[PDB]
């Protein structure tokens, strides 16, 4: 009876931001909750200028405000009161030989 994400992806260092990708969330705690819409536009990453990150690092990203808004969209049949969760992206650096 309460709507729960989570979820976790990683990357080795290339000098690139990372790619979050939306699918890996994972999502629990209501049968039939539609989260077919969301996109990465949805969920913001906790990081000093809110941006996808390059260097190697633990990182985290949260639903925002408009993936809110867009998760109570896809399911109309539901007031989704709370929405909670975390997940965790680390970027690992490069191994040199």
């Amino acid at each position: 009876m309460k709507v729960t994400y989570s979820g976790s992806d990683s990357k080795t260092y290339d000098g690139n931001p990372a790619n979050f990708e939306p699918t890996t969330v994972q999502w629990s705690g209501l049968k039939g909750l539609n989260t077919s819409t969301l996109t990465s536009a949805d969920f913001t990453w906790n990081t000093a200028d809110k941006k996808a990150p390059t260097d190697a690092g633990k990182y985290t990203l949260s639903l925002n405000t408009t993936g809110e808004a867009a998760l109570r969209k896809a399911n109309p049949n539901y007031d989704l009161k709370t929405i909670s969760g975390s997940y965790t992206y680390t970027i690992n650096p490069l191994g040199i030989d």
